[PDB]
């Protein structure tokens, strides 16, 4: 029932306990492991308000106060009326950045209780949408010294008046399928940069074309606007000692800006809460320049590099990874965007492991997700026991709008 | 029931079956995953059960299930339970249980090879000399002079759990680690505890780098006792890089045969608490775990510190860069010696193959991703894009605690 988590390479021992306030269920049971899959009424709404609002007084240290039990009753009558409630703004706040402290696969809650939030509740339109974007997307930047913000569309209702980013990510290059067969651009967005294209998109067809925003307010049918290109941080790749890498042509974008999640604070649905925070090195030169089924690019770099990709056991394709990386890293430092490296990353993420154990009795991880996509066993996450589970305030995928939203 | 895995770089879709066959427990539950956690005397009622669904299996892959033959065998072993308390495996049985609990090796990236796999059956032996002998003869049957062979010596059954076979080393081969006055350590951290054991007992170090360890064998709940490996049995690899000429002059060289020798298998009710296996390394093993952990060898600056590498900020992924190069020179002194050896490429790509195979005749394969994964360059091998179901089945390999806890010494 207390948990225990070891890590291996120091021995350090840590005790859960936040496991036991868990709410929702893992996929796994006694019989089945399922850590390695990639997805897995008014009645209801009450328990859900309490238990949000519980432990937000809870916070700042008010449980049992009189505004406590105020705000208890205030929010029971609404629903009570409305079936539905509002939130404080400073519940806001407070559930969203608690959803992030919540996100068991992200390796960057250090930061959890720095998070910008832009209430944008009182939207009504696209154009109003569009204009909440670029500010924060704006703000985000902030010429490279990039800072976490999430934006907070309207809640739910009926669920037909959904607001919904349908971008998957603020910022993203298109993806073209070709006559030849092949693929021009990032394939993993070839279907939404035809959704685009389909709904009236002027596609430069480039390796690295920007896409439009596609917002839909209200449950209505979306919208294409470009962001303003200056809004846009672009870094130019190239490696600190081989010259020739400039000419692959490579770019990445600044801002990772994840757009197509629902948030959920005590029972209420904020499904276009578009957030943004800065990369991991490894999430562009690892994940996007080398996966198959992305930009792949190894073979092209190897070669440039003259190694021996007769045989796999040469390691041609390690060697490669680790230049690639290396240059994501050098060129964001020269251009004086923030990044950082997974060395780096995950020796924060341990750190803030103890925090929270020591803060809040545990913090849920998801160790299939914390462990960097190369060089595993030298990052201190690798050794780390972790402990998995799903606590709220959270964010949680949804079904893709053009599935869902009936023209 | 049926449970879908999907691969994400292929879209390839597989269903699972052989799940409903788990009963043992995962340490998961509804509320909480533990599948990153390391670790999450038995009375005839519970056997004959366990004795029944081993050989209606057993049975069943011989195509002949329900036969005369199947019940006169689950007759036999049920009389042999109630009277002796236990039951003995035949050759057949024994040599199929082996089989398929390296099969059910969830946490196992090489099964391609499950059936491949030289049984020896050591359950004649009754001293601890007799164990030295048994495990040399394997030790020379698996190196085969570099072109290993998998091989499995299985010792005798427990019986009140106060008569266990044991081998106490936790490999057959391994080198010592020694604690220094100082605070630092020579040769294998990893070791330092079992080497103290060693010394304690007998045992005159050397005090080397790379010192191969005395076995230490129990039989029959006796205590354990030194024995020395022929050095001419222990294939030794010199670790070289095919560019760096300075990487021998850094004093470094593995053995070639990984052998397991800790674990209890499980068959059909009946633990093997001594049952030492072997194969063959796949590169990483040694080259990202065995030397560049900072709880290992932790060659890592020495060796980024020869290549030039700008060791101030960890941004220059200088880490990164000696790490491949230690790859490197393991595959390549390997392949220069002739001994058998896999880089994680290759045999990722193998077990996923195999893994289809195994969801196709069988209908699954358990597999633990936090295992499967290598510990270098996961996402560009095909095994971090495929998602597993991990699940117990029996026959099985399982920790078991090491014996310096448990062992009632006698003198
Ligand atoms: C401050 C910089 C941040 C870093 C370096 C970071 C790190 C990461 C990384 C490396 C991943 C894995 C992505 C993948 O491999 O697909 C991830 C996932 C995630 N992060 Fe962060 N994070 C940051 C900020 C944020 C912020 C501001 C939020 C929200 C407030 C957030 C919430 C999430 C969520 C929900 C996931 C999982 C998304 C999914 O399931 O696909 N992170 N994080
Ligand atoms: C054919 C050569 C083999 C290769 C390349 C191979 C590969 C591996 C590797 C890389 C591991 C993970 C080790 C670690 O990360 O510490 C492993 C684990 C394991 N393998 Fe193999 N294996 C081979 C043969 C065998 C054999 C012959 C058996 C038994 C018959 C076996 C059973 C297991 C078991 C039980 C584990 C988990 C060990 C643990 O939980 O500590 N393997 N395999
Ligand atoms: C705020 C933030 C910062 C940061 N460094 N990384 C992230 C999340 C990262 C950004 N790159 C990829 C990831 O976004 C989530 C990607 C979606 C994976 C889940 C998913 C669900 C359905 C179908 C799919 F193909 C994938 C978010
Ligand atoms: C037969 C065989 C071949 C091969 N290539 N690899 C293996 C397994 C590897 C070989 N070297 C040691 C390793 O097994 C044990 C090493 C780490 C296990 C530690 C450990 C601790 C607690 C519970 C466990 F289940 C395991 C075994
Ligand atoms: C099958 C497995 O669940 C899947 O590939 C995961 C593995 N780990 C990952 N880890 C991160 N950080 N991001 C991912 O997209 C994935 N994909
Ligand atoms: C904490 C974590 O589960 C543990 O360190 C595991 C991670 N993955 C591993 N994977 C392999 N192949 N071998 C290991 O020893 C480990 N260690
Ligand atoms: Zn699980």
């Amino acid at each position: 029932r207390f948990l225990k988590v070891k890590n291996w390479e120091t021995d350090v021992v840590l005790t859960d306990t936040l496991h036991l306030k868990s709410t929702l269920e893992t996929g796994c049971t006694e019989h089945i492991c399922m850590g390695s899959i990639m997805l897995p009424t008014k009645d209801q709404l009450f328990p859900l308000a309490k238990e949000f609002l519980d432990q937000y007084y809870s916070s700042i240290k008010r449980f049992g106060s009189k505004a406590h039990m105020d705000r208890l009753e205030e929010v029971n009558k609404e629903i009570e009326s409305t079936s539905t409630y509002q939130l404080k703004d400073t519940e806001l706040i407070y559930g969203a950045k608690h959803a992030w402290r919540n996100a068991s696969r992200c390796v960057g809650r250090i930061q959890w209780s720095k998070l910008q939030v832009f209430d944008a509740r009182d939207c009504t339109t696209a154009h109003g949408m569009f204009n909440y974007i670029c500010n924060h997307v704006k703000y985000a930047t902030n010429k490279g010294n990039l800072r976490s913000a999430i934006t907070i569309f309207p809640q739910r209702t009926d669920g037909k008046h959904d607001f919904r980013v349908w971008n998957s990510q603020l910022i993203r290059y298109a993806g073209y399928k070709q006559p030849d067969g092949s693929t021009l651009g990032d394939p993993a967005n070839v279907q939404f940069t035809e959704i685009c294209i389909q709904q009236g998109w002027k596609a430069p067809r480039g390796r690295f074309d920007v896409l439009p925003l596609l917002l839909q307010a209200n449950g209505n049918d979306p919208e294409l606007f470009q962001i303003p290109p200056e809004l846009v941080l672009e870094v130019p790749i190239r490696h600190p000692k081989f010259d020739w890498f400039k000419d692959l042509g490579l770019k990445w974008y600044g801002l990772p800006a994840v757009s197509n999640m629902l948030l959920e604070i005590g029972g209420l649905e904020f499904s276009a809460c578009p957030f943004s925070g800065w990369y991991m090195g490894t999430e562009i030169g690892v994940r996007d320049y080398c996966d198959n089924s992305r930009y792949n690019i190894l073979e092209e770099v190897a070669k440039k590099m003259d190694l021996d990709m007769r045989k796999t056991s040469s390691l041609w394709k390690d060697q490669a990874l680790v230049e690639i990386n290396i240059a994501v890293l050098y060129s964001f430092q020269s251009d004086k965007v923030t990044i950082v490296d997974h060395h780096s990353a995950t020796e924060s993420f341990i750190k803030h492991m103890e925090n929270e154990y020591r803060c809040r009795g545990g913090c849920p991880a998801d160790w299939v997700w914390i462990v960097p996509p190369m060089s595993g066993s030298i990052t201190p996450v690798f050794h780390q026991e972790m402990l998995n589970y799903r606590l709220t305030p959270s964010f949680e995928y949804q079904p893709d709008p053009w599935n869902t939203h009936v023209w």
